[PDB]
Formats: C-alpha cells, structure tokens, sequence
C-alpha cells in the first residue's frame, strides 16, 4: 500500500511511520513545508501509525532528538514516539478490508488529515487548534497537548482496567475533534475502508 505524506504546515516536520516493533518503509524522514514523501507499508500491516515530529535535531548518523513524538532519538522511527503525538493508525488487509483512524490518545502535536486515495470509503480528520487550546495542566512545555494518561497516570485516564468512562479532558479533545480517538473506549471512528487502499496523510490540512 502507497501512503503519501504531505507536509502542508509552514514548518518542518519530521514524518515518522512505524508498526511498533519495526519502521515502515524507511521509518522517518524530513518534510520541509510543502514536500511530499511516499512510503510503501506491506499488505496485512497491523497496528501501523504515521505521525509528525516537530524541532528536532539528527546528526549525520540519524541520531538526536525531537520535542514531540521522538522515537528513541533515531531520524528512521522502527518503535513508536513519545506523546504528545496526533496519530494516523491503521490495519491493513484484515479479512478482506483496511481499517483507518485518528487518535487523540497519546496527545496532539500536529493537526492531521487521513483520507484515501482510492474509491470506498472517507477519510478523518483532526485539525482543530488542540495546541493553542489545551487545558493549562495537559500543556507539554516541550509543545503540544499531552493526554490525561501521561500526565497523571491513573487507572481512569490509562484504562487500565478495562472500565474507563470519558473525562473532562477527554471531552476537550473530543469537541475540538469528534472524529479522533479521545480515550481508549471511545465511541469508535474507524473508517472501513475496501482492502488493498492507498492513502495520503496531510500535515496542516487546513489554515
């Protein structure tokens, strides 16, 4: 599957693609405003997510470090990044269909646009101002809006249990964006999609 990332915002991002124990396609790479970069992910990937990164900094071997979504300091991302990180999750081929959405759970960083390039079904989108927004206490000083989980750690915010019920700062990122992810239990937003699509991930979709 062609998923083609699109850096519509005016900074740089650094697009970050991975399954959690492996990197799709090359795992990370620079997007100055504007750039486009298309990545092939395997059929059947299951739990693959795309996300931006924002100010970091790599030397010339790949290494260094992001103040949103960094992924062990590498440029090419194989594990998932540190909150706060606006997510593009995905399954592909799961019997017959693909499986998209938007999630909020690990925080915002970026606003984000998820929508496929081939017939069947519609995309998501998540591009509110979370940042400018942000409840004072999900602020993260380093950028961003971090989820209640990471910054309080408790059973009701991680889900830990299996039991959660929204929260007040679930319901912030929920009426900002209806259609991502806000908790783990959620009412779901996940797209069905026909399997075997392609799709385009926009950084900044809009103004």
């Amino acid at each position: 599957a062609t998923f083609e990332i699109v850096n519509r915002c005016s900074y740089t991002v650094w697009a970050a693609a991975s399954k959690g124990d492996a990197a799709l396609d090359a795992g990370g790479r620079q997007l100055n405003s504007g750039e486009s970069w298309t990545i092939n992910v395997e059929p059947g990937t299951k739990g693959g997510k795309i996300w931006a990164r924002t100010d970091c900094y790599f030397d010339d071997s790949g290494r260094g470090i992001c103040r949103t979504g960094d992924c062990g300091g590498l440029l090419q991302c194989k594990r998932f990044g540190r909150p706060p990180t606006t997510l593009a999750e995905f399954s592909l081929n799961q019997y017959g269909k693909d499986y998209i959405d938007i999630s909020n759970i690990k925080g915002f960083n970026v606003p984000m646009d998820f929508s496929p390039t081939t017939r069947g079904c519609r995309g998501v989108r998540c591009a509110a101002d979370i940042v400018g927004q942000c409840p004072a206490k999900l602020k993260a000083p380093g950028g961003g809006c971090n989820d209640a989980c990471t910054v309080f750690q408790t059973s009701e915010y991680c889900c830990t249990t299996g039991k959660c019920g929204p929260t007040e700062y679930s319901r912030f990122f929920k009426r900002l964006c209806p259609d991502a992810f806000s908790y783990v239990l959620d009412k779901p937003t996940t797209v069905t999609c026909p399997g075997s699509s392609n799709y385009r991930v926009t950084f900044c979709p809009t103004a």
